[PDB]
């Protein structure tokens, strides 16, 4: 599964996705080189993710199928759920400020972890390698 420590390797269309989200030019450069590392552990229906990046170090804890709130590094708040569909984690979120939907899918491709995000018609992906 997703268990383990994962470190971001490369991105696809990420700066354009950040621009749509409204992140300023300089911040997008920083975002794209965030050194993000995720440590994922599961305990039944619940996941604990240690998110560690140049921006912050926080714990993200959620139960599959239960809504929870999550804040983006820039302060943007989302609420939504993650559910396991097949072998992927599908996340359906909504920004609290403007009510717009933000979808995220997480899947394993060989030995890489791929996250894909969609927002307002733009897609982005972040690919992680296992440490
Ligand atoms: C200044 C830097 C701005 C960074 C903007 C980030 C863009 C949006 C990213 C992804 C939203 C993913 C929502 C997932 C909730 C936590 C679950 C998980 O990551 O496994």
């Amino acid at each position: 599964a997703f268990d383990g420590t994962w470190k971001v390797d490369r991105n696809e269309n990420y700066e354009k996705f950040m621009e749509k989200m409204g992140i300023n030019v300089v911040k997008r450069k920083l975002g794209a080189h965030d050194n993000l590392k995720l440590t994922i552990t599961q305990e039944g229906n619940k996941f604990t993710v240690k998110e560690s990046s140049n921006f912050r170090n926080i714990d993200v804890v959620f139960e599959l199928g239960v809504d929870f709130a999550y804040s983006l590094a820039d302060g943007t708040e989302l609420t939504g759920t993650w559910t396991m569909e097949g072998n992927k984690l599908v996340g359906k979120f909504k920004r609290v400020d403007n009510g717009k939907e933000l979808i995220a899918v997480q899947e394993i491709s060989g030995n890489e972890l791929i996250q894909t995000y969609t927002y307002e018609g733009v897609e982005a992906k972040r690919i992680f390698k296992k440490e």
